């Protein structure tokens, strides 16, 4: 049973198939709650969707060397904390973890040992109104994660880094190939 790291662009959809997939398993997967420096959006709870620290709380954690993880996304500070994959643990369950393409280069270097999978949009074209049906990002942050999708993307086909890509045109068809995939990981959790 090894960890779940979700990746891909910005609004493909990877918090969606998460949450779907951590209410109808919920004996079986736990959610990683990353360190985040933005602001909670409405309807977020702090220390389930993410720990939502000011700057220099997350500064000072950083030095104290609390994260496994850590980057910037859009001038804001993400990571994730050793604590928050240690309480997964204790709970006997499969994490499951929610990063960008730079957090999940920075897991390859660990050893938390995970299968990479990486939630993509149809086309970029969809991507773009997927974000915008969503209205947290406002039109200047909206390009910027528009732009780095892109770059995302074309990362997504490199050779290795994703163990399966999963286009997210119909969710229930996302939902099916992402419950295929841990097939063998919700097989070997409940073989124990
Ligand atoms: N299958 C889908 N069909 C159409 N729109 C979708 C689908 N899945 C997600 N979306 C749209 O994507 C947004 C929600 O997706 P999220 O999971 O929150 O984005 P994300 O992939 O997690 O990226 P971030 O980092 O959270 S912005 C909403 O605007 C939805 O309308
Ligand atoms: N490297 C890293 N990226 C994260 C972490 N948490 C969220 N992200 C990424 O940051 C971006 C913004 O997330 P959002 O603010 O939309 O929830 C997404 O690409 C998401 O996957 C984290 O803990 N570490
Ligand atoms: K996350």
């Amino acid at each position: 049973p090894r960890p779940v790291v979700l990746s891909g662009p910005s609004g493909a959809g990877k918090s969606t198939l998460l949450k779907r997939l951590l209410q109808e398993h919920s004996g079986i997967f736990g959610f990683s709650v990353s360190h985040t420096t933005r602001n909670p959006r409405p309807g977020e709870e702090n220390g389930k969707d993410y720990y939502f620290v000011t700057r220099e709380v997350m500064q000072r954690d950083i030095a104290a060397g609390d994260f496994i993880e850590h980057a910037e996304f859009s001038g804001n500070l993400y990571g994730t904390s050793k604590v928050a994959v240690q309480a997964v643990q204790a709970m006997n369950r499969i994490c499951v973890l929610d990063v960008d393409l730079q957090g999940v280069r920075n897991i390859k270097a660990t050893d938390l040992r995970p299968i990479y999978i990486s939630v993509q949009p149809p086309s970029l074209h969809v991507l773009e109104q997927r974000l915008r049906q969503r209205n947290t990002e406002t039109e200047e942050s909206l390009v910027k994660r528009l732009a780095a999708a892109q770059a995302d993307m074309e990362s997504s086909k490199e050779p290795g880094l994703f163990d399966v890509v999963i286009i997210n045109d119909s969710l229930d068809q996302a939902y099916a190939e992402l419950k295929e995939a841990l097939s063998e990981e919700i097989k070997k959790a409940q073989r124990t």
